């Protein structure tokens, strides 16, 4: 038999910003050099593999074979200079302890659990978008209405009080500034672990529908250890923001593409579908984000992946996959069932995901039928957008309406 190489050569994969929802050139370079890679990324030290097909991404993130508690030992190559994730937080639980820490909450982000807060949230979002039609048409849409909103749902949520939604926001924020727009991001974790620590003890030891009470309650109840539950409450008002970020890449798509928002403005009724097409596109976040590690030798598409090696999964790579969903960069609110995993797959899997697309729906129908005519303030490529982070996502989003 001839001899050949089946092991890629390590790629390096520079921090980079990129503009606006372009796609990573890195990535697509990767996609097309084969289904197992190798990459290097800016922090941390050595290499870890990366699967980018859709099956392959299904299956490391869906095997027990593939642990997430040995992460934290070494220190595998990554993006951010820190961990986001505390040490026993679900990111870096595996399916004994984290099967019985995500049981604790799981009802209260089903389809069902979220869509509870509905109508609340719908009201809390128009006396946002009321603000800013009062002001005036100049605006900052992530600053009036896409962080606000995010900030105030998942707050409601977690039973956060509002008087604290601001220190949420500046801690979440420098957690995920890019992890290396500074080092404070350990500190704000610190912080944060300390602000759910209290408030899960803090009379939430009692009753109540909020998460942090029904945390409490299995904390009471020797069902979840206290640093369990801080971990996964920490990680879940994090997340929260996460919709502002992405749907602000929605509406700065929108604004940019005229035929697409006209689509959305006549037809409210496949909005639904149309923001999971959008999130099923949106590259949500830069590079690859935490790691699983082999627990025992594996094979995936020839190439072998030996016990201990780091192996990173790219979500985003997964929803371009052309077997999957063809034409994958045509942004298409009809596709097909698109079985995008934007929401991650697996145990790990977002449990955000509903009450994700419940605020998207919520935000599109407001920002599309409740401003007379919203169109972006500036030209296209002149929105600025995050530089130097994990989320991408508008810096800001200039716009102006009909009103005045
Ligand atoms: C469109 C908005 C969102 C997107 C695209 C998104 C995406 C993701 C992805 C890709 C993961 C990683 C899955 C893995 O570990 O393999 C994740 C994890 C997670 N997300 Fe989200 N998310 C969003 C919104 C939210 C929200 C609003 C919350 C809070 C209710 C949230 C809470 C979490 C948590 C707690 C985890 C960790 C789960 C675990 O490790 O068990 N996410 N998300
Ligand atoms: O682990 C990842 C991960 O690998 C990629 C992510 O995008 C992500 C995320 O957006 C939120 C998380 O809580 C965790 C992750
Ligand atoms: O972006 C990351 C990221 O790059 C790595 C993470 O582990 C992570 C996380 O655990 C939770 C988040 O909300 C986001 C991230």
């Amino acid at each position: 038999e001839t001899i050949s190489q089946a092991v890629p050569p390590v790629r390096d994969w520079p921090a980079v910003d990129l503009p606006g929802s372009d796609f990573d050139p890195v990535l697509t370079e990767l996609m097309r050099e084969g289904p197992v890679t190798r990459i290097s990324l800016p922090n941390g030290e050595g290499w870890a593999w990366l699967v980018t097909r859709h099956d392959d991404v299904r299956l490391v993130t869906n095997d027990p074979r593939f642990g997430r508690e040995a992460v934290m030992d070494r220190q595998v190559t990554r993006l951010a200079p820190h961990f986001i994730p505390a040490r026993g937080a679900v990111g870096f639980l595996d399916p004994p302890d984290h099967t019985r820490l995500r049981r604790s909450v799981a009802a209260a982000f089903t389809a069902r659990g979220v869509e509870r807060v509905r109508e609340r949230s719908r009201g809390m979002l128009d006396e946002l978008v009321d603000a800013m039609l009062r002001a005036g048409p100049p605006a900052d849409l992530t600053e009036a209405v896409l962080s606000p909103f995010p900030i105030a749902v998942i707050c409601e949520l977690m039973g956060v009080p509002a008087t604290d939604r601001h220190s949420m926001h500046t801690w979440t924020q420098l957690i995920l500034s890019s992890s290396h727009g500074a080092e404070v991001s350990e500190r704000a974790k610190n912080e944060m672990n300390a602000y759910f620590s209290d408030l899960i003890g803090l009379r939430s030891d009692s009753a109540g529908e909020d998460v942090t009470s029904l945390l409490g309650a299995a904390v009471g109840r020797d069902e979840i250890t206290l640093s369990e539950a801080v971990g996964l409450a920490v990680l879940l008002q994090i997340g929260g923001e996460a919709v502002t970020n992405n749907s602000g890449q929605m509406f700065h798509l929108l604004l940019s593409r005229p035929e697409l928002a006209e689509r959305l403005r006549s037809e409210p009724e496949i909005r639904p579908r149309a923001i999971d097409e959008l999130l099923r596109w949106i590259p949500h976040r830069n590079a690859v984000g935490l790691s699983r590690i082999a627990l025992e030798d594996v094979e995936i598409k020839g190439v072998r992946i030996r016990a201990g090696d780091a192996v990173y999964v790219s979500y985003l790579a997964a929803n371009r996959d052309p077997e999957v969903f063809p034409d994958p960069d045509r942004i298409d609110f009809e596709r097909s069932p698109n079985p995008h995993v934007s929401f991650g797959f697996g145990p790990h899997y977002c449990p955000g995901g509903m009450l994700a697309r419940l605020e998207s729906e919520l935000l599109v129908d407001a920002v599309l039928d409740r401003v007379p005519g919203l169109k972006l303030a500036v030209a296209p490529e002149d929105v600025p957008f995050k530089k130097g982070a994990l989320i991408r996502g508008p810096e800001a989003l200039p716009v102006t309406w009909a009103a005045a």
